[PDB]
């Protein structure tokens, strides 16, 4: 992105422009596996891609739930419902419940 300096030339090859494509007939498995998740006012339930990464979830509550993001984390089951492991592989099967907690 930009670190600090950057003293590099142009790399031996050259990507240019492709058959990147994105727009045409192009599904996303849209299994949206129902995630409940305990916070500190009430209990509200997420949709979530069936495969999406906790990162990308974690930061959908901190935005919209307004709390916390990196010490953010859920409790399933005495696991940790975090960027270590995949929501939708094993957090949230098709409706789970767990403890929101900041450590």
């Amino acid at each position: 992105m930009a670190e600090n300096g950057e003293s590099s030339g142009p790399p031996r090859p050259s990507r240019g422009p492709a058959a990147a494509q994105g727009s045409a007939a192009a599904p996303a498995e849209p299994k949206i596996i129902k995630v409940t998740v305990k916070t500190p006012k009430e209990k509200e339930e997420f949709a979530v891609p069936e495969n999406s990464s906790v990162q990308q979830f974690k930061e959908a509550i901190s935005k919209r739930f307004k709390s916390q993001t990196d010490q953010l984390v859920l409790i399933f089951a005495g696991k940790i419902l975090k960027d270590q492991d995949t929501l939708i592989q094993h957090g949230i099967h098709d409706g789970l419940t767990v403890h929101l907690v900041i450590k």
